[PDB]
């Protein structure tokens, strides 16, 4: 029944069999399928798709055609009903601190990325769906609903484009729509060392023989290294401030610069990098040039394990923990660890963890200056707020001394992301990524929330009461059935959100069944996760348990005054110790005597 496979825009498979390290594409993890976690393959379906004509038109897209009797609410008037919230008093997480948010993000690039479709350069087709807002082939217009404030003042609708999809790109009709993942499926670091070789490389510096990453050579940061600026114009870090004139930052991940603490976090991974190559050349002087860079790679893909394993996983999934992510056992050649097409909306619960502002902290971690907070849509592709005004030491102090916002059903999502968005290429702050994570949705294809409810065992509520009972909550359930007329076309990302946390934790069951499903797949079926016997030595695994944020944050900053635990709220001068008091990542397990 099910064939063989398609694969025509994807070249050919050649794995070297004796290799010890990562491929960048991550092809060949996995040996008797060499193709499964690796860029540019399609995300896979844990369900069947669905879509409007059951191939790949999506729900919404004709007015006539209704979705279980339905016609599907508009995207954003769900946001607007639903979404939306003018209070910032109050919202903050009391136990979350804001790297909690932040490490989320840095997770969820690593894992997936599934961007648009390319018909848009040389072509004014990108112009032509801006400016008249007709929806055809790609272009898929989010319209505004009649109340909408945003007719006003910005026109009919959002420009919003179909995902890329493989084989054809143009439209095949045989099997359901699937659209691609980008990035390799493997906690691997893709989003500091790159998924593709070609930018693999140019990201390296291959002048000096020291395995090190390339570094801007236009700034720094009190000697510290900066990424380096990407000459691709158009440049939305340019179009921001155009008397400022600074680029966009060149990383693993293309949308490293999107906003700016998300920047910053890249910006602490590459000097970790570095601060690796050159304490091995030292201990191991006879090394070449790509060993100390691929050593050093292998490195850091493990402190990420640890970190988002360790530290992070078990505070967003709490209760539910243990129940989807058992202790490891090894890996097993028989999981697939392909990132699935929902859990890449499942993750976009980070989305409510967003707060309306961003600080700047002191050595006292104080206000630094006269603007210490911002808001953050002034923030959006911002690299000039890093380079122009005092680094990244500050930032990093904000991250460790504020909070995240608390994920609240009256609450969901904070203007600046849900009416202030800046998308490149498009003029204006004011997207909703509310609205455009629904149209997403229905842009994959995606199974409603109660398809979603009963992959993972969980009850069906078909009425209003049903509905209530499950979400704790009168008037959300009400609103919600009043715009869905029935729970089973809830689109998933605003459905999942919907449940309320489960203890411990900051998700609700049905995220927490999907999250913890595919990030125990990540780690069983990963041939180079580190503590999988064999990858590192047993010194080795030592040396690793003992890394932290905090960590990594007083070696690649000038910050000498860390929390210990990284993720809950901490505030200053109380939770925060000096930072010889806190274990560094001695890699002296890292000699290699030949002789
Ligand atoms: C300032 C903070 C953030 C901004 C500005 C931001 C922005 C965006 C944008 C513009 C998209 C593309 C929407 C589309 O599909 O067209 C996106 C997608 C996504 N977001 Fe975020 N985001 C933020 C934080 C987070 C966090 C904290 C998480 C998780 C903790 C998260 C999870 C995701 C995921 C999983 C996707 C889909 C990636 C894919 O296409 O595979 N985001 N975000
Ligand atoms: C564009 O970037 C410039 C350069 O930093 C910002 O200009 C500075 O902001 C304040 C003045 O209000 C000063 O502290 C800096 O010295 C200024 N530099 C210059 C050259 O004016 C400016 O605020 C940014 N503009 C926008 C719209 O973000
Ligand atoms: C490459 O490495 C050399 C030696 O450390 C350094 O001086 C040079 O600036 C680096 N080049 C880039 C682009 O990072
Ligand atoms: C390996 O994976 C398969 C499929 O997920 C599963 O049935 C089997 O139990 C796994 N092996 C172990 C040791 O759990
Ligand atoms: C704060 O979070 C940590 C985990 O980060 C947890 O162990 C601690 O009990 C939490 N505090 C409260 C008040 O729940
Ligand atoms: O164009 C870019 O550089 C990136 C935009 C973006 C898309 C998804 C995100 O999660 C963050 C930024
Ligand atoms: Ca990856």
């Amino acid at each position: 029944s099910w064939e063989v496979g398609c694969g025509a825009p994807v070249p050919l498979v050649k794995c070297d069999e004796n290799s010890p390290y990562r491929t960048i594409t991550g092809d060949c993890n996995n040996r008797r399928s060499p193709a499964l976690g690796a860029a540019n393959r399609a995300l896979a379906r844990w369900l069947p798709a669905e879509y409007e004509d059951g191939l790949a038109l999506p729900f919404g897209w004709t007015q006539r055609k209704t979705r279980n009797g339905f016609r599907v609410p508009l995207a954003r008037e769900v946001s607007n009903k639903i979404v939306g919230y003018l209070d910032e008093e109050g919202v903050l997480d009391q136990n979350r601190s804001l790297l909690f948010m932040q490490w989320g993000q840095i997770v969820d690039h690593d894992l997936d990325f599934a961007p648009e479709t390319e018909l848009g350069s040389n072509e004014h087709s990108k112009t032509q769906c801006e400016e008249y807002c007709i929806q055809g082939d790609n272009c898929f217009p989010i319209m505004f609903p009649k109340n909408d404030p945003k007719l006003k003042t910005q026109g009919k609708c959002m420009p919003f484009f179909r995902a890329g999809f493989v084989c054809p790109t143009p439209p095949y009709q045989s099997l359901a729509r699937e659209q691609i993942n980008a990035v390799t499926s493997f906690l691997d670091a893709s989003l500091v060392y790159g998924s593709e070789p070609s930018l693999a490389s140019r990201l390296r510096n291959l002048s000096s023989p020291l395995g090190l990453m390339a570094v801007n050579q236009e700034a720094w940061d009190h000697g510290l290294a900066y990424l380096p600026f990407n000459n691709k114009k158009p440049s939305p870090c340019e179009f921001i401030n155009t008397t400022a004139r600074v680029p966009c930052f060149l990383a693993g991940d293309f949308r490293a610069s999107e906003q700016i603490l998300l920047a910053t976090a890249h910006t602490l991974l590459l000097r970790e990098h570095n601060r690796l190559a050159r304490e091995l050349k030292k201990l191991n002087p006879h090394w070449n040039g790509e060993k100390l860079y691929q050593e050093a790679r292998k490195i850091l893909g493990a402190f990420i394990q640890i970190i988002t394993f360790r530290d992070y996983l078990p505070i967003v999934l709490g209760s539910e923990m243990q129940k989807w992510i058992p202790p490891y056992q090894g890996y097993n050649n028989s999981v697939d660890p392909r990132i699935s097409n929902v859990f890449t909306f499942a993750f976009r619960f980070g989305h409510m963890e967003v707060p309306s502002t961003v600080s700047r902290l002191d050595e006292n971690y104080q206000p630094w200056g006269p603007e210490a907070e911002l808001p953050l849509h002034t923030l959006f592709f911002n690299t000039w707020r890093i380079i122009k005004d005092g680094g990244i030491d500050p930032l990093v102090r904000g991250l460790l001394a504020k909070k995240s916002k608390l994920m609240n059903q009256d609450k969901m999502v904070t203007s600046e992301l849900r009416n202030k968005l800046f998308q490149p290429t498009h003029k204006i702050h004011g997207f909703d990524l509310a609205a455009i994570n629904l149209q997403r949705c229905r842009d994959h294809g995606m199974p409603g929330y109660n398809s979603w409810r009963g992959f993972c065992g969980l009850s069906q509520p078909k009425t209003l009461k049903g509905l209530q009972t499950v979400l704790k909550n009168k008037i959300l359930a009400k609103k919600l059935m009043d715009l869905y007329k029935t729970p089973d076309n809830i689109d998933i990302w605003i459905g999942g959100n919907a449940e309320p946390m489960v203890e411990r934790g900051r998700v609700g069951p049905l995220l927490a069944c999907l999250l913890g499903r595919q990030f125990q797949q990540i780690r069983d079926g990963d041939r180079f996760w580190w503590e999988n016997p064999g990858v590192f030595t047993e010194k080795q695994r030592d040396s690793l348990q003992k890394v932290s944020f905090s960590r990594l944050i007083c070696d690649n900053t000038h910050i000498t005054k860390v929390p210990l635990h990284a993720f809950q709220a901490n505030n200053y001068p109380h939770d925060f110790v000096d930072c010889s008091t806190v274990d560094k990542l001695d890699l002296s397990p890292w000699a290699s005597r030949e002789n």
